[PDB]
């Protein structure tokens, strides 16, 4: 009970330590809130399944959120934002896929110096949407993480002569599809690499990891991801598409978050919201493959700009429907708590 | 007398009848209004010239207008706009045009299942797309079926499985044009295609049809976008653009539109007004080819991108002129009484 | 004295002298207005300097520039912003980089057909756009220029049978640098070299004339734009880049003009704001890299758009910096009366 939820009690009582144990528990609360959560010790259990899928991704990712976390600080941003892991979060997807999209194998070290590059970049992208977005009461979701890898995989490419990028070929032949060969077995693994892939992680067990962190946070969470993912394999098969990349999770990455991010987070949690988040993760599967295929036509991943697009295009749209609620964005920490308060605003 | 304008007889009188006859109101005024027109009678005419060019075009637009109405009143949207047929326009569009870039053929009863899903999508992505918009008075036209199309035809492509799409190749090489085989006849009656190529229709009696329906519901209308499509025919033949596309009214369908609403419909009539719509017609066939050069590149089609981004440029333009009057988005209806209604607060 | 700075006082001894002398006033300024400098005599010193370069891009640039101030007129646009030369510049860049991305050589008479016509455009852009960012107290910056280009060279492309474009490709095999090749003495001419290319003029000597007319406006425009040429050759050193580009003055176009924007022009000048610029200058180079290699995937090149769209974002990040501060859009002159104004308002 301690260890759940936002831990606003190890945040009460470190708000007087010395700022050292403030800022390791600044960096372990970014790392957990990719998936949008608050808590260090899921922070630390992200770390461990990052460490157990690569750990020269981990030491990306890691150093990624320290120098974003450090440049946020220099730029002199909003504490609160700082404290609760926002500014950094982004840098730790940053790290981790510019270590992924890599063509240079692991523990090439001089991969470190565009990488701060990139975190330093990082918070001013956070800064510069959140002006805009917070205009509307919208999130940023990992739009500075996407604008910033756009960059920097353009600026590269596969042709860099120092940091060569792995190369995205656009499809070219229709599939061959053995559906005989379909693995049930297969296909219910893919929901923990789905899960996991948030990371650009391929290890069931990484997933796995993943999925046990966030119901560490909030069960409801876990729950969402694990129908985000399970809606995206759904979708990949609806298409006809390859079964390794429905087997790798690059179907149920976006999908998940979009499960998450639209069940119980940012809208009140009820079945009609509920049902509104099925058809954001298909829609968001969906937008996934067609902005893959869009932007392998320029040589490069879609990663979770799909996933910002329809998570933000579903909040934007407005119903005349009490039992469809938007949570304000102050108000907004975990679907429990969410609930908690719709219902308290309800009578 | 009765059937001219919006015919808002009908509406009040059907306002107390049955829903299912309220229902098919209101999938025809959908039907009519891709032109901007509010007439069930003008919907009629516009089915009958779908039929004509292709039966099965007009039985995917009729199904993906019935689909997106049906959910936009389950998403419990203003009862207001789909009344007038806003809830359900973009989907005829996204229905006709997915049936014409099939590489299927015709009646392929498998396409009737991603059309339902593409016409589940018109409503949120214009509800998303309205309060947006309508914070800066701007109407939405054709946006959500142009999003809602691109993301289709990337997510399936020209390769895949289950519904390939027809295959769009940049240009390569430079034409070769015999300026003595321009035919001032099919000049001519790339008019009515260019107009029919709303819809994606190249027959010519579809054109005339649609603008004979056009001309039912306000004759300004009809000789605006006749005009359209007259520039559209210009600007093509300013950049030595291949005969075959003028002919096949793919270069007057965007400049059509663009002048059906720039003049008079969102803009006061005058000549001013009239003079500005023939430029931003212009302009609007310019930037369709460019789109079109551009969207190549990624294997797409522009469609109704570059009306939509040219109406809006248009629009959203401020000048210290006082006979440039941009019209009101709660007082649109058609051009004759946007311009008595202009008179009446000019004095 | 009476040459330096804006030049107020020739401005108000023209306005009340006969409109051919204001007219050719205003051209000047527009000509001027590329580098943010509103000084006649400084729009001298380019043209000077873009006739040193080529004639017929000066030829070009001047054309487009009355037109687009013609039509500004015409459209009843603000005649303040008229006589500032704000609508203008960005024609200029349209003419002279549409003489300089063709395929048909020097002195190609019909390409004064579509300069014009995009000349016609650029005023309505710079209408459209202010419009929906003075909301937001932003520059347009050279976003209208950008936009109509990328239009037109879309529209018209290599393969065009009137106006073929210079074909652009993008990178295929990996560069092979000999780093013993490297010149110093390249490296430091490159310096006036990028701050000409900002024109698209690769002389030497235009690029020194065009720091000469920014120094007689302001010296501190002028020292912040040899170091964003320094910095965006700094950051294609650190990428690699063949060394041919960064002789070219490629790489220092867009950092130059950042770092212009950003220090003592829209921010006010602190040490803060110039380290500010300084990372502005680093993030706008790489962007540029990116937005080249992108924009080659579809036959286009980037232009200003890095430009544009980094000093966009660093204006919007908002700081909780007393020094770090952004100037009014009303009170921005130059850097020099931009921090004499902070200076009061911190008093
Ligand atoms: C936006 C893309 C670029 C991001 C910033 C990249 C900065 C890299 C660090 C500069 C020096 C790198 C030297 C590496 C030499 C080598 O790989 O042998
Ligand atoms: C795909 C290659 C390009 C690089 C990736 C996109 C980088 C975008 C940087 C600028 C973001 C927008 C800034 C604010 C603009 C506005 O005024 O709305
Ligand atoms: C809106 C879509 C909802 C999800 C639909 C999931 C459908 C999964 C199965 C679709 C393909 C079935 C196999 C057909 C191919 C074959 O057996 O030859
Ligand atoms: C891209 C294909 C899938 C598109 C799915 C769009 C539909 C999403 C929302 C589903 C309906 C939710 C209705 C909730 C209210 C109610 O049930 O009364
Ligand atoms: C070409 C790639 C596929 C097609 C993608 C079309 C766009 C679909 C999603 C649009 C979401 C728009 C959200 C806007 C949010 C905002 O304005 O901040
Ligand atoms: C955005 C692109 C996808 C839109 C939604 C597509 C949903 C298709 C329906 C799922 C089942 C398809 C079965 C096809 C069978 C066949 O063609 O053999
Ligand atoms: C912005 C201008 C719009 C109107 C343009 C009207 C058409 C002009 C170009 C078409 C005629 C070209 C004739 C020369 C062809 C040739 O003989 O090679
Ligand atoms: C790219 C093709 C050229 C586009 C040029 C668009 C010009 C718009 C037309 C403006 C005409 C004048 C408007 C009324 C002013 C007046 O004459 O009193
Ligand atoms: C955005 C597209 C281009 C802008 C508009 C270009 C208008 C050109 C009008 C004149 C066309 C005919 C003159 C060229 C004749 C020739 O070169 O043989
Ligand atoms: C590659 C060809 C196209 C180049 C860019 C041309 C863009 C013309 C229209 C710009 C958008 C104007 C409307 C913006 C509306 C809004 O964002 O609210
Ligand atoms: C993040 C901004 C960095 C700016 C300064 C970067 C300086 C780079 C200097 C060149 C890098 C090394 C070149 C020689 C490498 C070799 O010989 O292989
Ligand atoms: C793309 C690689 C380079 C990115 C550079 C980002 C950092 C820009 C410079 C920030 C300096 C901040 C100075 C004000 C704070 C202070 O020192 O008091």
């Amino acid at each position: 009970g301690y260890v759940t939820g936002d831990m606003k009690e190890l945040a009460n009582q470190l708000k007087d330590k010395p700022v050292v144990l403030q800022f390791i528990d600044w960096i372990l609360r970014g790392i957990s809130q990719v998936v949008f959560v608050n808590n260090p010790v899921s922070g630390i259990l992200i770390l461990v399944g990052l460490l157990v899928q690569n750990p020269w991704w981990a030491l990306t990712g890691w150093l990624g959120t320290v120098v974003s976390t450090l440049m946020a600080l220099l730029l002199s941003q909003d504490r609160s934002l700082i404290a609760s892991g926002l500014y950094g979060y982004n840098a730790t997807l940053v790290g981790v896929l510019m270590a992924v999209f890599s063509d240079k194998g692991d523990y090439f070290w001089w991969l470190l110096l565009p990488v701060c590059a990139m975190s330093m970049t990082c918070p001013i992208f956070s800064s510069a949407l959140n002006s805009m977005l917070s205009k509307w009461d919208l999130p940023v979701f990992t739009l500075p993480f996407n604008m910033a890898l756009s960059m920097y995989l353009s600026a590269t490419g596969h042709y860099n002569p120092f940091f060569p990028a792995k190369l995205v070929i656009p499809i070219t032949t229709a599939p061959q599809i053995s559906w005989s060969d379909l693995s049930a077995l297969e296909l219910l693994k893919s929901i923990p690499v789905g899960v996991g892939q948030i990371y650009g992680c391929d290890n069931p067990w990484t997933g796995g990891i993943f999925l046990g962190a966030i119901l560490l946070s909030s069960p409801l969470m876990c729950l969402h991801a694990a129908i985000g993912s399970l809606l995206g394999i759904a979708a990949g098969l609806s298409l006809s598409a390859p079964f390794e990349d429905i087997y790798f999770g690059l179907w149920g990455f976006n999908s998940s978050l979009a499960c998450i991010a639209m069940g119980g987070m940012f809208m009140a949690l009820t079945w009609q919201t509920h049902l509104l988040a099925l058809g954001c993760a298909l829609f968001t599967a969906y937008l996934g493959v067609g902005m893959a295929n869009f932007m392998a036509e320029v040589g490069l991943p879609a990663c979770t700009w799909p996933f910002c697009l329809a998570t933000l295009l579903f909040l934007i749209m407005t119903t005349k429907n009490s039992n469809i609620y938007k949570m304000p964005l102050s108000k907004v920490t975990y679907p429990e708590e969410n609930r908690i308060f719709y219902l308290q605003a309800k009578k």
